[PDB]
């Protein structure tokens, strides 16, 4: 009986687009919390420290106390243990510290903590421990909420993701950075469950399509949030505080949103599930059948498909999570990028949709992993001399793989017996979300070759998509 209500109290009109523009507002900086670690932990060139530069012909004095490279630069890990005068054998490593190169960074992360040269590892680690943290938060909050409401639980995990960030800027060893984002990581994940329950709930009709979009596209404007707030603070420690402190002025502000007037229902909390329709209703101007609400009614109304969806899903988050964070290796000018991919996105998204789905529904599927798994894959032939192909090429992959998420959200998830799209869905996202973990892990791989990372990024996209064509 609850969309009869829902028809006698509003649909559509101001309050349920209110409710919207403020829920939507804060998944712009949930984004930012995400792909945050592309700016914080850029690694720029570091050379060995000397006692001949650096205080105790500047050309000269750097050739002869640190060996050439490989990749036609100083070498990054080695150092002279006396100045090798016969350049007009034996290397130590360094053991006094790196000298950094401050043109486009000020303080990173590797700066303040020296994770280069043989403590390479632990900075591909500190994201996966971040998507860890995602996935447990994902897991938690769903227990955590039908039992204490679905207002309370997104207000408390404003305050949760404020705290977190702002103290997770002030921390002096990695070990508890490690852990002060992963609490972060799992009050965001509480976050964006909650806001996408409490904006269906209150909306019927016109529910899936526009309310699903709407997120999607907060998400592809949280991106370019990203990159022009990365262009201006400069540092690491005013960066983490810059983007945590809007969240508790959120957190002021959603004490006034009513909560969702189903879940009040089915616990037996009538008196103030009334309270709330009556105050959605005045705010939606449509003081007329609410005189009918007189708790009395209220009082009455209290399997191969699976896997190929699993198996895109994980070729999704694998691969998006693994390029998206390491923007340093798809070009060059990191801040200009990272806002070219929303922009990119939407106007990707909304064209190929309209284009491929006239085609069928299988065949957008498919075109929309093959594209841009093929165009990753092609990135490695480009000599390293031609930056806007490539470029664009890179931009191009992210993009379409953006838009496959749409295209396999409220395109797909009917391929099951219908009855109700948030059986199958739920379950596609707890294998998006753990095909992340698994994720910047791949980027471990740099050693053994430079070319194995983006040739498994992009094969395994290739084959997911081709699979989608054995549906029978
Ligand atoms: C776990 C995923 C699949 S990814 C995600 C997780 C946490 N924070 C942001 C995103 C995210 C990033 C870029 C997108 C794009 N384009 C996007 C689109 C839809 C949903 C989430 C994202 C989800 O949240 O369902």
């Amino acid at each position: 009986a609850f969309p009869e209500l829902l028809d006698r109290v509003g649909g559509r009109g101001r309050f349920q687009l209110l409710q919207a523009v403020a829920l939507v507002t804060p998944i712009l900086w949930v984004t930012t919390q995400s792909m945050l670690e592309n700016f914080s932990a850029a690694v720029p060139h570091h050379r060995c420290w000397v006692p001949l530069l650096d205080n105790s012909g500047r050309d000269v004095l750097l050739a002869v106390s640190i060996p050439p490279g490989p990749d036609q630069r100083p070498h990054q890990c080695l150092r002279f243990r006396q100045p090798q005068w016969q350049l007009i054998a034996d290397t130590e490593p360094c053991e006094d510290g790196w000298v950094y190169d401050h043109s486009t960074f000020r303080s990173t992360i590797v700066t303040t903590w020296d994770l280069v040269c043989d403590s390479q590892a632990l900075r591909p680690m500190a994201q996966s421990i971040f998507l860890a943290g995602i996935l447990v938060g994902a897991a938690v909050c769903g227990h955590a909420s039908d039992r204490f409401g679905r207002r309370r639980v997104l207000t408390w995990s404003y305050l949760l993701v404020s705290v977190s960030g702002t103290i997770a800027a002030l921390m002096p060893t990695f070990p508890l950075y490690c852990l002060f984002r992963f609490l972060v990581a799992s009050a965001v994940a509480g976050v964006m469950m909650n806001t996408a329950s409490l904006l269906m709930e209150w909306t019927s009709a016109q529910a899936g399509p526009l309310m699903m979009t709407l997120n999607a596209l907060g998400f592809s404007f949280g991106q370019v949030l990203t990159g022009s707030v990365a262009y201006g603070v400069r540092s690491w420690r005013m960066l983490q505080l810059a983007v945590s402190a809007p969240f508790f002025l959120f957190f002021v502000y959603s004490w006034w949103l009513p909560e969702s007037a189903r879940w009040l229902i089915t616990v037996g909390r009538l008196d103030q599930s009334l309270r709330e329709l009556q105050r959605v209703a005045a705010v939606n101007r449509r003081k007329a059948e609410a005189d009918t609400l007189t708790v009395e009614v209220l009082r009455s109304a209290m399997r191969l498909r699976t896997f190929i969806s699993m198996l895109c899903w994980f070729a999704f988050g694998f691969t998006f999570f693994g390029l998206a964070l390491d923007l340093q290796a798809l070009g060059s000018n990191i801040f200009l990028l990272q806002a070219l991919i929303g922009i990119v996105d939407l106007p990707v998204k909304m064209g190929s949709l309209l284009l491929l789905s006239r085609l069928g529904r299988r065949l957008c599927q498919a075109s929309s992993l093959v594209l841009p798994g093929l165009c990753i894959l092609a990135n490695i032939l480009v000599p390293r001399e031609m930056g806007i192909l490539r470029s664009s090429l890179a931009v191009l992959g992210l993009g379409s793989l953006g838009a496959a998420f749409t295209c396999v959200t409220i395109f797909s998830s009917e391929l099951f017996p219908t009855v109700i799209r948030m059986t199958a869905v739920g379950l596609g996202q707890v294998a998006a979300r753990g095909g992340a973990m698994l994720g910047p892990l791949v980027r471990l791989l740099g050693v053994y070759g430079s070319w194995l990372p983006l040739l498994v990024y992009g094969v395994v996209p290739v084959l997911s998509g081709l699979a989608a064509l054995l549906l029978p």
